[PDB]
């Protein structure tokens, strides 16, 4: 068999940007809601445009870290709890893969929309700050690069 | 990763039509048993007719809801209790993946014929009302459409 | 040909929507302008922006409707006389065919920019309210359904 | 530049009954409604099956017959005068054609649903009865002929 | 090669058409002479025309019906008696088979020639009335169906 | 070109299911009218909607029986005696087979239909009950097994 | 690839026979043994030695059935508790999947012999009686249906 | 067919083993029961296990045996008379062929297996013993003959 | 016969520029004549040349204006009246078609010629100044666009 | 194609003349007969020998004309008005296309014979003179041209 | 798809011999040390040297065993607790399939070296003994049979 | 066709080295950090820059370890409780396969680089020391061998 010796590929013509974010005290029970944000060479204007297909969700946890973590991907909710009702796919510590991939939610988005969506983060118990590291992958179409020099010369 | 990274597709021919319903206040190890409902778009006669191919349940809570929770798809019950005995599948929180996948329990019958089916859901303890969204995916038949004008011109 | 025994077919990848709409009444020589609305199935985002190809419309009066009635697709108008002028078709119930194709007119547009349009429609007498629908056919793109379950089994 | 002398052909597996219904007294602007009697030959359940294609409606009336006269196939209405309305083809003698081809308003239908169905006709003065003779021609699946004869010999 | 579970099929281009007849009390070794009415579809001036091939005649009588019956078909006959001298074919209850299978005696003629010729049924003892109905199967040519519509147009 | 040692084969597709009734007493020239009863493994809906192919009847008697008896398949009669007279076969004890073999009487309906038929059983003389069993052979689609195993193995 | 969502299927020339057996009660740490019960149509002579492929075994427990549970299939045991220690296969409860798949332990044996095999049902704590239902699905040799008619016609 | 002058064969591999049983008195409206008795060379064990294919069985009656004789094989009856009600087939002195021939009845069966049949013997009238001789022909596979010498010559 | 929902398409090599003029009033039985004037794009001398294919004439009129309007192009006349006795063809607001197609009247011409041509436009009863719009379509040979930059960098 | 986008062609070796005639002042209910008149070109006696194909008669009138016109080709007639009961074609104000196409009326003829032919003019009021114009279009076969010099050498 | 519902099969050439060993009664948290013993046919010296491939090793514990018991095969420990730490693999009661399978831990032994080699079996509680049967499947090189008969006949 | 009995294999070219460390003792919540030695056959500067693949980590326990073990390899850390949220894989004794696949963590580095990396332990109770042996096992570029004798002979 091919096993789990290897990692799941990104389709031709993409590439996976990754990025982390650190999170914010959590008191017993509530669920924060932080923000995506693109890394700098992805903010231009012709980068925002380009379009995503797979995204990865997983946490990154301090050993000593009790309780029991959630967190997910979803649009502006109206109410923080709410999100896990209705995203597609869920992080959970308690689970044996604590990760979370969104196989279509949000394909054919572009960067950008990323940007309108929101990172929920539930604790059963208060944990201090930055004790959670939320990394983010998201698979798209790969950026071009210039093949021309300016036209100085004449 | 290796586990997947590619959701499951529908058969040639058929489309998948998701939608949810909310739960209702439920009491411990009680067992509420919430109907099935076609989404407007499904409700002509032209669609009640559709074909079904397989049918998938997931559960979606809220962070804090604590207990265990069962829920499944089967013909009404004389005893509610009794449908997680018979269901081909149950989707249950305390296992790796919560959903219920129906294979073959209902391929063949038709959209509508979900009318007389039950979605029964337990919890081992008391659980408010809405904290328990329940999705709902369908695979049918594609529904069809006109490819012709009123003969007007004569 | 021979004759008409066939009706008008869609092009490939098309479909046709068709919906009606009750007038108000109207008075000898006035000019009502009523406007589009989309069905439910079609309000969607996504749907909203769906191409639009051929566009009919076409009058459904009642027998004892006396007079000449005439209707047209336009832009929403300063003067609602003056859509007659401009309208690349009009439906007249004078002529042997009481109907306006409309056959270039807004193909390129989308669903949605037909609620920036108008149906104006003259009467050469008083005329009862709802005592004339007005039956629109438009040929546009065909929506997308879902494909793929939601990636749940791990 | 093509024909004129080349009626419309029914399609293969297909073919035409014609029958025709007298009318009773009908007084100015009123709008009398027969309905459809199949003819014995097809009143079979075995026939009352059959599908049905095209459906075309013409008028006989005497040369006296003075005003306009209008007719068509449209289910049960509430109001008579409605029909003509949401007919999808009208036949009125003041047309050069006096004669409505519902090309697919019935197309899939049976036999028998045509006995749902109803004939509206109108005229604009007083007309006597059986003034007027209403063609009905229904293309429809031919039907099945014996090709055994009882078995007998044994 | 095996059995003999078939029945007997016609001939291409021909159908079978299968029509009874009740008799009239008789009384012991007289020979009534009913006579063939075709069925009212096959009474066309059109169908009267229609060429024939094989005939098949045969018996139901009531299980009480004690003694013999005979039959047969021929032409008009000055002694009735004497039809059964000349007639190609008889059907005798006290038969293993009860039935009259006409080879070629009327291939070529038409229906409605089948209107000048006879049934004569004999019974060696009194029979009440409607105790004997007489089955009667004629292969014919199939009628034709019309394949065009009015030219109602032009 | 001998005799036949070979039985009548099913039809691609079918096969055959054959069952029993035993009589009832009867009064000389009496007609006894019992009803068909499908087998426990026909009876669900899924079977119970099987085409019917040839169907058989043939019967079992006693040495001892003396008389004449006669049975047949038809639908439900006014009279019970005027079964034979429509029927299109019957089994007789005084000819060489006492057997009626429908080829096409119930070609085409399904099982089912076969409840609403009924066994018409004649006898000249008094016959004891059980004295005369009926054998029933019913030609019909096979119908379908299971080849999948419950989807336990989420 | 990535998913499950087909069965898994018959090989060719078997089908598979589901049935299923209700628990009587039992005491904790108790460990009960009823035994298999071929489901009428299978009892047959003919069929009692069609041969065995795959058997699955699984449970379906009331919701409120706390404890765990944990079944097999054996043969006849001096002491039920050591049935447990030989079963190759044990469907438990506290397990993801509840179920046993039986591949080879008896793979060759035929139906019948599954009458001299016993399923052990142990609970950890008491357990109402029809609390459990035990359902087997046995993959074995697909039975043989008559292809003739009896000989009849001589 | 044109050649009733051949006798049916037994299939390849098969041979036909013929043999007789002279009857014992039979008293009026009785049946006699004697039973099947293998040929010597026919039954060893090698042998009673070679499996059967058609089996036929005719009557050999003195000229003078006034009476209707009627014979047939079936498994040991509770009630002599009742063979006659489910044998498949019975030679019957006062049809055209005094013959039973049972083409599958036995099929599959094996030599051997004959012994726990029998053979209902009925006479109408009194029938000295010896008057009748009950013709037996099983058609079965080939038995093998040894094609080796003892190896004493070593 | 399918088709009638198509425009008539420009030969190869041209294209088709439309635009519009507006009247000015017009008394009762006038005939004024208003002249051609290409849009601006069309001005340049080089335009001025390119050649003329078919040229279409059509009329939008406020749904108000009563009585009889027409419309034609032809040279210059000394009676405007005269117009229409020589136009190849008139736009008539009494006819189903109101347009005027001129198939060869200016093929071969270029625009600029068209500059010496008029349109003469009669009603049979005052109109109001603006109350017809004369659409004008010309079908032309294809402007030639500049192939290259200036001749700087040298 | 479009019909309405392309013209009538002329057949393979043949050209279309085309000249018209001013009509004298007309009386209503009159039938004035004006005569044909070759044009110059056409007067040679080489030419007056040319082969006619079809010919097409139209109309050009003062928008003013009030009435009913109504024109045609036929043979010198003892009544005027009787031309327009034999004439095959006739060019009528009142209709849709005011146009006479004389498909095979002349085709055979040659030019000159068209000299002996009348065109009849009718008006149901009186018409000025000048008030119509009558446009001839002749199709036949292509005069020949000089191809030499004249021989002033040797 | 290849798994679930197939068992894992041995390479070519070799075979699986399996057999059991049961447990000495062990004391909480204590680590007992049985050791291999191979079945009587594979303690032969052409057996003893038969090569390994994989070995696999699995408990059956009775329903009631509570606690949590592990086992493994290593070689002679110093300290039997030890074994674990440097096992390549572990079977543990607690996890989802309590099975060791030890891919190329003993690949390129041979039996006989298995004897060296002990199972350490530790429990967290204390345990009676023949409470847990430690089960061993080896895959070795098939050992070969003899195919000579003693040379007796000189 | 069969499941986990084969072993994840080293890609072309490269070759697994395995070896361990033993742990330090470790105090409650606490996070010892050892560091990775290259095995003496790898620590020449030829092999130190042989490129690295794949890298796995597992844990060896005592039974008696309580408390629950977490470990991973990632570049030194300014806090080593931090080590665990950036790891791109953990090795943690609670879940069902404690171990770390680094699939493409280290994959392009070199052995050596190795070095300057770290495996940081953490266990939530106090652990003695030995009590954990980490094992390691990195997939290299396959170093080469000395393929010549030194040239001693001339």
């Amino acid at each position: 068999a091919a096993g789990q010796g290897k990692a799941i590929k990104a389709i031709a013509g993409y590439s996976i940007s990754k990025w982390e974010a650190s999170s914010d005290a959590i008191t017993a029970k509530a669920t924060n809601a932080m923000s995506i944000t693109l890394p700098h060479e992805l903010s231009s204007e012709k980068n925002k445009e380009l379009k995503v297909g797979r995204v990865l969700l997983w946490l990154g946890l301090l050993p000593s870290v009790a309780g029991r973590i959630k967190a997910c991907v979803a649009e502006k909710q109206a109410q923080a709890e709410a999100a896990f009702q209705v995203a597609l796919a869920v992080a959970d510590s308690s689970k044996e893969v604590v990760a979370a991939m969104y196989t279509d939610a949000f394909r054919g988005a572009t960067l950008g929309d990323l940007l309108n969506l929101q990172i929920y983060l539930y604790a059963s118990e208060a944990v201090p700050a930055k004790a959670v590291v939320v990394h983010l992958e998201v698979e798209h179409v790969r950026p071009t690069f210039d093949d021309f020099f300016t036209p100085v010369y004449r």
